[PDB]
């Protein structure tokens, strides 16, 4: 059976301490329509109540302690986030946590630490002589006391912050002067040394950070029974550190532990780079293929979509794609906002839903909405593609990517899962047709389109044939009536 994750949060959820109920209650929903795995936000406390958790405060805080003005998160409280996960775990879905370890913001109090400047376009290059800034540093977590963790983190454990609360200038970035004090490497070389990004920046160097991320590792995917992760902004953490990391916690807790990086970059060689330096030991999201369908979503019919597939991480790694088509990220208005046109979407979907290659990723903000943004809930036209994906994509794959409007393939089924085998057929222009070979053993069967887009049907021919066909602008996937 074939595999699918779901993205479960947009960026803007309300805040109303509710997520962790709703997915509860949607637990036999998703396992129905196919979702076999639950990514869920950042489950700990972030710099405030409506953080979306990303401005990660204390990792040993899942909403249970009194801390940065609030107990629960913006999510719920522990307990509800427990019973959550045990409704998944009820009805046969996995869950994947995020993993947020490239720096830590909200510090509890200031400290006075000698730094530098570097320059923001080159972090190798130091523009200032040293002197004394007043950091947020220092993390002792007063509502939660030692529980769980006595770790308590200061300026030394960190590399450098982009705040000097002083003098409360922008864009600079500051690196901490001690022994032993550097940027991480290997980290991406955009801006010289990526290894800075936001707020506090952890010291992958440093022994006790290293031992304290592998310890809280174990503690976060037992107390939460998580079956993998999302690991977040892996561009900017050291990279042997996120190979080693990830073997300690599957050696300590004897599971598989499924992980996908999130390593944005639109460059399929920066991306084999970071493959070969972690040991192939996890996926990667293809940012590649999300580009590569926000490009052909804005291009009006004019995309060539016999190359739609080219110079993505899928075509080239198969067993290391996570497939997706838009994010908390690309959405509109948010920070690396590139969101794929409402009419191209179903496409999109239909192309990582019932290819043999990858495993994709279906996006909250697609399957209910995003109501404050003016985006409307397509789970009605995405449903369909799920069923499809579910019970109909299995077997020998065929591909016709040969043309600039109209491409397609098929799925010849197999003995497991009756009635299986597919015709998936789409244009980014006007309709038309397409020859295409469904297996000779589905000879004279009669067959419709699960979608609903195309009325009528069409018999496969003596050999396995059949000209399928399809609306301008649109999919249809033909399966067994
Ligand atoms: C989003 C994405 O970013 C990166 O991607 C880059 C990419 O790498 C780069 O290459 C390029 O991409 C191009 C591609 O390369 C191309 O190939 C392609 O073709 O085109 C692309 C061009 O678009 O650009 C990209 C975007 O820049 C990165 O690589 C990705 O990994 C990343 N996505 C993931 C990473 C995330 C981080 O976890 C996550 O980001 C989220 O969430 C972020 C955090 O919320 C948010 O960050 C923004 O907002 C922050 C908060 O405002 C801001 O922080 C700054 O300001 C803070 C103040 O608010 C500073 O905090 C410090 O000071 C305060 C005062 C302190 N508070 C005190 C004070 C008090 C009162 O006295 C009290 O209230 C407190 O209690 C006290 O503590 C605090 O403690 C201090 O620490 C802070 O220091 C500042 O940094 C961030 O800077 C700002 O960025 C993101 O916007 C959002 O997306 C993603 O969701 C995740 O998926
Ligand atoms: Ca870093
Ligand atoms: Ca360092
Ligand atoms: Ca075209
Ligand atoms: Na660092």
């Amino acid at each position: 059976t074939n595999g699918t994750m779901m993205q479960y949060f947009e960026w803007h959820l309300p805040n109303d301490g509710q997520h962790w109920n709703r997915l509860r209650d949607d637990a036999s929903n998703l396992r129905n329509r196919g979702i076999t795995a639950i990514w869920i936000p950042p489950a700990w406390k972030g710099t405030s109540q409506n953080d979306v958790g990303y401005g990660a405060y204390d990792l040993y805080d899942l909403g249970e302690f009194n801390q940065k003005g609030t107990v629960r998160t913006k999510y719920g409280t522990r307990s509800q986030l427990e019973s959550a996960i045990h409704a998944l775990k009820n009805n046969g879905v996995q869950v994947y946590g995020d993993v947020v370890m490239n720096h830590k913001g909200g510090a509890d109090a200031t400290e006075n630490v000698l730094a530098v400047e570097v320059n923001p376009n080159n972090r190798n290059q130091e523009i200032s002589g040293d002197y004394t800034i007043e950091a947020w540093t220092k993390f002792d977590f007063p509502g939660r006391g030692n529980t769980y963790s006595d770790f308590k983190w200061r300026w030394y454990h960190f590399d450098g912050v982009d705040w000097d609360q002083s003098r409360q200038f922008q864009n600079r970035i500051y690196k901490f002067r001690g022994d032993g004090k550097a940027w991480d490497w290997e980290v991406d070389s955009e801006n010289g040394n990526y290894d800075y990004l936001m707020y506090a920046d952890v010291d992958m160097d440093h022994p006790e950070v290293v031992n304290e991320l592998r310890r809280w590792g174990e503690w976060y995917t037992n107390t939460l029974n998580l079956d993998g992760f999302r690991i977040d902004a892996v561009k900017h953490i050291k990279y042997s550190f996120t190979r080693d990391w990830l073997t300690h916690v599957r050696n300590a807790t004897g599971k598989e532990m499924f992980a996908v990086a999130e390593f944005w970059k639109n460059d399929l060689g920066a991306l084999e780079n970071y493959l070969n330096k972690t040991n192939w030991n996890h996926s990667v999201f293809d940012v590649p293929l999300h580009y590569n369908l926000y490009n052909a979503s804005n291009s009006g019919g004019n995309y060539d979509m016999a190359k739609l597939l080219n110079g993505t991480v899928v075509q080239k790694h198969p067993m290391h794609a996570v497939t997706f088509v838009d994010n908390h990220d690309s959405q509109p208005g948010e920070s690396l906002e590139s969101f794929v046109q409402e009419w191209f979407k179903p496409l999109a979907y239909a192309l990582i839903l019932t290819r043999e290659q990858g495993y994709p990723s279906v996006f909250y903000g697609d399957y209910y909405g995003i109501p404050t943004h003016s985006v409307p809930a397509m789970k009605a036209k995405i449903d369909p593609i799920l069923e499809a994906r579910q019970n109909f994509a299995y077997g020998t794959q065929h591909d016709y990517f040969d043309h600039h409007n109209i491409i397609g393939w098929t799925r010849e089924g197999n003995t497991t899962h009756p009635n299986s085998g597919l015709a998936t057929i789409m244009s980014d222009g006007p309709g038309g047709e397409k020859w295409m070979y469904v297996g000779q053993n589905k000879a004279g069967q009669v067959w419709h389109d699960i979608t609903g887009n195309k009325p009528g049907t069409v018999t496969i021919n003596a050999d396995g044939w059949a000209n399928f066909s399809v609306n301008g602008g649109s999919v249809s996937i033909w399966v067994k009536r």
